[PDB]
């Protein structure tokens, strides 16, 4: 599959693409305002995620840190990032079908649109000002809006037993971005696309 990562934000972001135990394509790159990044995800990739990182400083070896989405201090991520991170999640070629979604389960930092560049399905977007409206107890100093599980580490917010209901915090993310996951057992907002589709991820799609 071919993903195009576009940065429409007025500020620089450092994109990342990982499937948990290995990088996706180069793993990460700096994206100035308006820059696009094309990557190739091997068909069958399961559990891949694309996200943005803000306020990064990297050395010549690619080691550094970001205030949001840091993935172990590396520019080229081999691992998911530290919350809060708006997540673009995808499983490809699962019995002739791709599955895509946007998730606020690990917080929110940058507005995001996730849409296919081919035919057969629709796209999902979370472009609200979640950071501006973020409750005080979930605000992250570095920037972004943390999820309740990251903050309070309870069975209910993290849904550890397996059963959990919506909380006051998940409804906040859900009220602003209905098309994104607000908690683990949230009613799936997943989109089903034809196998081997191509996609474009746009940061700050409305600005
Ligand atoms: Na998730």
């Amino acid at each position: 599959a071919t993903f195009e990562i576009v940065n429409r934000c007025s500020y620089t972001v450092w994109a990342a693409a990982s499937k948990g135990d290995a990088a996706l394509d180069a793993g990460g790159r700096q994206l100035n305002s308006g820059e696009s990044w094309t990557i190739n995800v091997e068909p069958g990739t399961n559990g891949g995620k694309i996200w943005a990182r803000t306020d990064c400083y990297f050395d010549d070896s690619g080691s550094g840190i970001c205030k949001t989405g840091d993935c172990g201090g590396l520019l080229r991520c081999k691992r998911f990032g530290r919350p809060p991170t708006t997540l673009a999640e995808f499983s490809l070629n699962q019995y002739g079908k791709d599955y895509i979604d946007i998730s606020n389960i690990k917080g929110f930092n940058v507005p995001m649109n996730f849409s296919p560049t081919t035919r057969g399905c629709r796209g999902v977007r979370c472009a609200a000002d979640i950071v501006g409206q973020c409750p005080a107890k979930l605000k992250a100093p570095g920037g972004g809006c943390n999820d309740a599980c990251t903050v309070f580490q309870t069975s209910e917010y993290c849904c550890t037993t397996g059963k959990c209901g919506p909380t006051e915090y998940s409804r906040f993310f859900k009220r602003l971005c209905p098309d994104a996951f607000s908690y683990v057992l949230d009613k799936p907002t997943t989109v089903t696309c034809p196998g081997s589709s191509n996609y474009r991820v746009t940061f700050c799609p409305t600005a």
